[PDB]
């Protein structure tokens, strides 16, 4: 049903700044591999198929990394590094295509998504911003739930998490009636950029995970900066649009801080280097 | 006096390997800035003007990081951030250059050093191997010690750090009658790679800093494929060479764990996020 | 009808070798501009509007030549060279979309038109050979009479050229009982690879333009090095294919001599440089 | 005793634009290799055995021709065409070493000059600027001839060429008090940047290809955005400057007819492609 997702990955990386300076911020290392593996992997296990990069000139070695590498591959043969050459050989499974598409110049999210319009076609998508990874616990990754809603429901369906009141004033919110239950979705009336601390419609953040319709694509040729918000408005003009309420947990790489929060959970549960990380973390003191 | 450093960077690196498949192991993060800054840190903190890469077709980035971006530059410019245009204009002071050389084939340490012939011409000089990290608590850097000692003694330097006895297996180990204390040089017969547990001449590891004189290139064109510590046997046969015995720590960044352990020990004293990094730590267990 | 077009360009270039050990094969200049220019401006002017590069990991530069590049847009307006800016900004129309997948290994043609599978999904397509240039003369060039003549048919298309009887073992010959008109197609059996001068099926070459049904995704999944002529081999089982004979002229980019033959027949075309370049010319002697 | 030449390739070369959009304009086809080969080669046959690139971020291509490509190598061993591998692998003697640095903005060639200085250290050195191709059909070339005069004299080289009178306008012209003969150098006072065609103290344009003492890097620091001809001005304070006038012949690879004439004179006498060549242009007019 749902096989398409459009990965924008075009900006500079002004946060995350000495270390996006030469690299992708999508490249950054988390524990061991970089940042965008755990969000491919993310759409692969919700039934992904066709990776759709957004990219720019400078993002090459994202490309690199889901193709595959001469010198690299004869270098662990030669020292006989046969179970690691058989990792970095299928990253991703057979049947999963990587394309890329470049975004001209960065005029922002709802720019970057019409930029793979002749890629998604008549098909229905999803949109992953990989500077947010989401952890799952659960068995059933939240976009894997979140796109059967879409499917069972022909609503879009925008990812939402609960945040602390008091720190609404640094998200996206969405106005819904009541908050549904984790993994469950409502119908949304719109996104609030940044309200105050005193007068939020929620406390349900905009995660940056999203399952749309291909008419999203004329809706963002037609929109008033190109914002994915206001086509989204434009939308429920036609269609509803529900708010699907994680049951995970999101770490924003974008930032320094966040982005060592990754390190230390994804860390403390690597299945090779987990336990010897916490003992790392204990000598401390 | 010792005003040029070559940092041998030309290998891939199969030992990091999901993380350094598509950028170089040099450019992997550490906390907010690539693993080489550090090394290129400690270099000019101990004097060096001229870091001379020795480098590969795939390291672009690493030259990239020491030069100046435009579209980043003027990205952050019209988006008024001059804090952040800071962080990647001033890497290292305006009378530091750094030079590159391709490593045309991975011949070792030893072909790497000769490929700087060229630019080493008749000064002394010190190696840096970029994948250890050295973290100094004194405020004198193992390397300005250890150059200190190359002017005062003429003797050539290796800089060396005790490991279990039962790990000398992994490493080179100088031969010496004595250990020297933290800080300090004494003469060595020769290194010995992974001795067998029972029958190495030390505890004392080849750590990866060396200070040498202009002649080690002669010697590595006459080598018994290019071993620096073979060349360093040959200069023996004529000059002093001294084991220097480090009062800094070290960090394989190399190893997923050495890596693991640099992100931790220098976020818990990163300026700004130390504290905030601290607190996440505290958050977990 | 016809939309999209596959552009293999994942090769390493043995042929023309000095000159593409470090560019591409595509990036090489005819008179004034790459190679490949050549190819996405017939593939447009034939109404393709999706160019579907197949690529190799050392191909950035053909992608950058259909993207925006910010540095030299402001050189370029800094030095007010303002209709310069205005030409190498749009090198492809307002409705053309440039995509790229990864040739993950150099498996051949056939291998390359299957790695477009998930971009050319349920779509019938082109496939443009860019080591071969085609001139065109008459204003409606080859590619787009070909296109017309397959929606027409509903009967795969292969373009094919006229060459000299004593050299018909330098080609892919194709099987037809009589050769059509130029401008026209035939019903054709097969193609014989190099057959000799003796004993050639006719005396009508194989040029590298192909149009195809979408079909043939699921054929080149089942070929006996995967091989397009026995993919369209086994359509033939099912299908009508047709042999349609160029009305204009080719030039083979892949070999140092049709390279030189291509500089100086585009050049003398050329609608700024034309005339002076044949004073050049007459100079010589 | 000149055994460094500086070539300042960091330029963007917005005058063979199209061209050069993507690729280094150094990397130009010129018959079947870039135009930055003959220039390299220039150099070599002439003495030197230090190619100092004075480089740009986009430039890595220019580095990569000088170095050993290990996919394209095993591609054509594995594909056993020893003739080819031989063109890519010994493109200049093993004792010529390439180094590189970064020009880190587009300040002249003054800049360009002194962004070297770390390397040419307290050598005398030539400068040749890549975009003009001088052909010798003497065998000793215009650079060797120079670098003898250098030797002798000791007096700075400036190469110049007569152009006719009505295109003073376009070029840097030596004040001189007579013409010197081809071959042969005269003292010079300076130069005027396109003195109006009134005024020219000669028709001798500055061509291109500099012999400097190492204490012209002292002047460049203190010049009145850093310009060569103010530094040579300088030197003049103190020490001979002479104008060298060549016996060569000149193409200026920037403009797209200096180009096109390098294209045919160099190809009207490559050693295989030369014959064929030549008869590909009898088969025109």
């Amino acid at each position: 049903m749902i096989k398409k997702a459009v990965l924008p990955v075009a900006g500079l990386g002004t946060r995350f700044l000495p270390a996006s300076k030469s690299i992708p911020k999508e490249m950054v290392t988390v524990v061991d591999r970089p940042a965008i593996e755990y969000v491919v992997r993310e759409a692969v296990e919700a039934g992904i198929e066709q990776i759709i990069l957004v990219t720019h000139s400078s993002k090459a070695s994202i490309e690199n990394y889901f193709d595959r590498n001469f010198e690299l591959e004869t270098t662990l043969e030669q020292k006989k590094k046969f179970d690691l050459l058989a990792e970095i050989t299928q990253i991703v499974p057979e049947h999963v295509s990587v394309i890329s598409v470049r975004q001209p110049q960065p005029l922002g999210l709802g720019h970057a998504v019409l930029c793979a319009k002749s890629v998604v076609g008549e098909d229905d998508f999803a949109v992953l911003l990989p500077d947010v990874l989401v952890k799952d616990g659960s068995g059933q990754n939240d976009l894997s739930r979140m796109i059967s809603r879409y499917n069972s429901s022909q609503a879009a369906q925008i990812m939402v998490e609960a945040v602390p009141d008091h720190l609404v004033d640094q998200y996206g919110i969405v106005d819904v009636a009541q908050s549904p239950n984790e993994g469950e979705s409502i119908a949304m009336q719109g996104i609030v950029e940044k309200p105050p601390v005193g007068a939020a419609p929620s406390n349900l953040s905009v995660v940056g995970r999203y399952v749309l319709p291909a008419k999203i694509m004329q809706l963002l040729e037609n929109t008033p900066e190109i914002q994915l918000t206001d086509a989204i408005a434009m939308l429920q003009d036609t269609d509803t649009v529900e708010a699907y309420r994680m049951q995970g947990q999101t770490f924003d790489c974008g930032s320094k801080l966040g982005y060592l929060k990754a390190v230390l959970h994804y860390g403390l549960e690597h299945p090779k280097l987990g336990m010897e990380f916490k003992q790392l973390i204990l000598e401390l003191k």
